[PDB]
């Protein structure tokens, strides 16, 4: 049965997050966005499969929001993954398996590198080390701004408009207030801080994806990476949120990839 | 410009037309599936006027190159298409050329750098199809004005710049309109099993690979690891499957600049 709710961790953040099964754990990292609720139906998946699933909105986004400013500030994957780190410490998660997008794929990178004691495998899905010229100047403008630029990307990015708009009126809600919040803190620090030196990328096994629809250049250097490093890498369908726009999928890759490394 | 377009018969049997424009080191332009040399007329002059010369020609049975043998046609594969290549170039005296090809081109140029490494100066492939997507897996088995309609419709939507697709003209597109279903019989069915990605057939000659930078990531995915794994130059170029229609300036700037490096 599906756990919701709260817990503030000892560097202020207090954090909402949920909990679905017994087994192993996978803790799903949000995108930039932070919103948990777009891993709702994914979760359910997983969780039938024999894992303890862990999810939870990013410091400062939405249900998370009641964190102190330095939490959503000059963001990098390190930065994240402390948190990140500091949560599990709350919730006795001593190892799991880590699935993260955009951010969160910074912050899986990051896990794997400085925390690899803490990581079964990582999974990592898009990895931003360029921006693309739509995100270039959304630090820069007004807030309303940034909330209609950003949902229409996001939406575009989506992978599956439909799925998109059905993530419901209050997850957008949220995510309207989260666009300008994630911009001042994160599209210009990210990219720079991406765990993606030889030395960061061994430690542990990790998995390597790329949206299947979406544009090559966007994500070109995450396969170039992968494949001159050895690494595993892979399409997954859809683009950016392939949580949302296939749910199923999204499931199956997460449970097939997890359990190659279970012992 | 000053450009040469003409006839030739090899010995193949193919009456080929070509074009070719400039002086200086050859670069040759093989076109995509399509075979549709129109389509590089604008950059054409513009590598020429860089100083090289400058060859292109419909492919085989394709547009003005029509008046060819079936099996020139058929069960097509990037050897093959390599084979009447350096036949026309020995007959057109070129002794040695940087190389540009998209698609069944790009299987072509692999072709040429794995088999005919004298022949080549440095290969720039594009786009190697390895896996089709699904819009092609039964595009062989239906009737030509089925194909022609499909094709059309396909090849505008990844083009990269439907407008400048359109402005090919109507000539180019009428051309195009029988093209298609020899294409599609011909081509996608054996081009992908026969690409020339194998190890031995990537380290004779230089090779700087690219993809489309709007193409859908998965389309190409396998153009790049194998790249990437196997020490190749990689790298995009803006638009989709066409980038010498979408883009004519940023194409040949690639084209010059890159055969550049490796001039003597
Ligand atoms: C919010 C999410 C998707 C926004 C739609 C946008 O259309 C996604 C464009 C791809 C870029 C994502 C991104 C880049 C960056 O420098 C930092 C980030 O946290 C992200 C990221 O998390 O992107
Ligand atoms: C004709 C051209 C583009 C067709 C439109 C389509 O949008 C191109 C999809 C990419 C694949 C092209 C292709 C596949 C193949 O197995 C053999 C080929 O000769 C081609 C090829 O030359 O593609």
């Amino acid at each position: 049965t599906r756990t919701r709710g709260y817990v503030t961790t000892k560097d202020g953040i207090k954090w909402y997050y949920e909990q679905e099964g017994s087994g192993p754990d996978v803790v799903l990292i949000p995108d930039g966005l932070g919103e948990c609720q777009m891993f709702d139906k994914p979760m359910s998946l997983i969780a039938s499969n024999g894992f303890r699933v862990t999810t939870f909105d990013m410091p400062g986004m939405s249900r998370s929001s009641d964190a102190p400013p330095e939490t959503y500030q000059d963001i990098t994957g390190r930065k994240l993954a402390g948190y990140i780190i500091t949560l599990l410490d709350t919730l006795d998660i001593k190892i799991a398996s880590v699935w993260g997008c955009a951010s969160g794929a910074s912050t899986v990178l990051a896990l794997c590198s400085d925390y690899p004691e803490r990581v079964r495998n990582g999974m990592p899905h898009e990895v931003p080390t360029e921006n693309p010229d739509i995100l270039l100047h959304i630090h820069e403008v007004d807030p309303a701004t940034i909330s209609q630029e950003m949902a229409a990307n996001s939406r575009a990015y989506s992978g599956n408009v439909e799925a998109w708009d059905a993530l419901g009126p209050e997850v957008h809600a949220r995510l309207h207030d989260n666009y300008p919040r994630w911009a001042y803190g994160y599209p210009r620090t990210i990219p720079p801080s991406a765990p993606v030196k030889t030395e960061d990328l061994h430690k542990v096994p990790i998995d390597w994806t790329v949206g299947a629809s979406t544009p090559t250049k966007l994500f070109f250097e995450n396969i170039v990476i992968a494949a001159r490093e050895g690494i595993n890498i892979g399409t997954l369908p859809g683009n950016h949120f392939p949580y949302v726009s296939h749910p199923e999928e999204f499931a199956k890759y997460v449970v097939e990839t997890s359990r190659k490394y279970l012992k």
